[PDB]
């Protein structure tokens, strides 16, 4: 339903949910 893939301040957590 959504995709949250990005980085910032070391919070680089590339993922992707429905």
């Amino acid at each position: 339903s959504y995709c949250n893939c990005l980085c910032r301040r070391g919070v680089c957590r590339c993922i992707c949910t429905i």
